[PDB]
């Protein structure tokens, strides 16, 4: 949008996703071009009367894999793993990796677009476990070695957190370093994001927002490549810049990469658990295009809820326009009464 307006238009729909989606609390992080955007609302836990603010702690949830896949074509440039490499070529020593069949392993790619074949999660866990902890690496391939896989790969996309942490372990492997190392050294570290970890401190715990479906502040390590990335607003604000060209600035030399897709809605037999935001269009490595229909323009985003926290991240990379927004639920708070609400936002900004 032009800079004239892009806070009037931020205002326009605001204080709507905020009341609309049922939020506790709310922050919200635009970019558009050379202006950035940032409004919170309500509260960081329920009554307290204190409003978000830049450096509060959030979950990112599912957010989290879009950087699980960043470390990925990071290590694909460095040439430190294949896209195409088989997740068994990463597996522990004498460890088997079960496959649909000998000539179709499921590889890296299968893993990042949700085409392995794998269940959403690590089926038989623990209940009342605090989020983000539970399956660890450790139980993930005591279970993989005598699972079975009874879909070929890169044929039904089901939308999959067990999958995005086994990439995590593969990417670890490769590289010979932790994973939260990894996540340190491609992205946050480069770029000064000092809130946004895996292994929050007593003194991040302390400014982690709080809605309904709360559960303790702690080690996340083991949602590693799914869901379990602690972020504030102003660190998230960062990392989304760097897929946006401003006057001062042009995009990571990794950003189209990271945001190829490689399956078409029509390329696949069935999808599932892709369309919480809006129908799949195509699915990349984590990232979900929608295309233009209706009054929408074409978007690539993505979802994620966990631990009482909503999030959502849309964009329209050619115009320079990015989105954010993390929400602490409400008993009532609906997903696409926040993500809807961004999507027009988007909308109007790219007018």
């Amino acid at each position: 949008s032009n800079a004239l307006l892009t806070s009037q238009i931020v205002d326009q729909y605001a204080e709507h996703i905020f009341y609309n989606s049922g939020a506790v609390g709310m922050a919200l992080v635009v970019i558009d071009n050379n202006q950035v955007v940032n409004r919170s609302f309500g509260e960081t836990q329920p009554g307290n009367n204190i409003r978000p603010r830049p450096d509060s702690l959030i979950r990112i949830a599912s957010i989290t894999k879009l950087m699980t896949s960043e470390i990925m074509v990071k290590l694909a440039d460095d040439g430190i793993v294949k896209l195409t490499d088989p997740l068994k070529k990463y597996a522990p020593k004498g460890v088997n990796v079960p496959s649909y069949s000998a000539k179709q392993p499921i590889r890296l790619l299968h893993l990042a677009s949700h085409t392995s074949g794998l269940p959403r999660e690590q089926p038989g866990g623990p209940q009342k476990r605090p989020v983000f902890t539970w399956p660890t690496k450790d139980n993930r391939w005591q279970w993989l070695k005598l699972a079975k896989v009874t879909v070929p790969p890169g044929v039904k996309a089901a939308y999959s957190n067990l999958a995005y942490d086994l990439l995590a372990d593969a990417l670890s492997r490769a590289a010979g370093k932790p994973y939260a190392h990894l996540l340190r050294d491609k992205i946050t570290a480069p770029l000064g994001m000092k809130n946004t970890t895996l292994t929050p401190t007593a003194e991040q715990c302390k400014r982690l927002m709080i809605g309904v479906g709360s559960s303790r502040c702690g080690n996340t390590v083991a949602a590693a490549g799914s869901g379990g990335i602690y972020s504030t607003p102003e660190d998230m604000q960062h990392w989304m810049q760097q897929f946006l060209a401003s006057d001062n600035s042009a995009p990571k030399r990794s950003a189209k990469r990271e945001q190829a897709l490689y399956f078409q809605r029509g390329d696949l037999v069935s999808l599932k658990g892709m369309d919480v935001a809006g129908q799949a269009d195509a699915l990349g490595l984590g990232w979900v295009y929608m295309a233009p229909k209706a009054d929408l323009p074409g978007i690539m985003q993505k979802t994620g809820g966990g631990g009482g926290f909503i999030t959502y991240m849309a964009m329209v990379p050619e115009k320079n326009i990015g989105v954010f927004v993390v929400v602490t639920r409400s008993q009532l708070t609906k997903f696409s009464n926040m993500s809807d609400g961004v999507n027009q936002l988007v909308a109007e900004l790219v007018k």
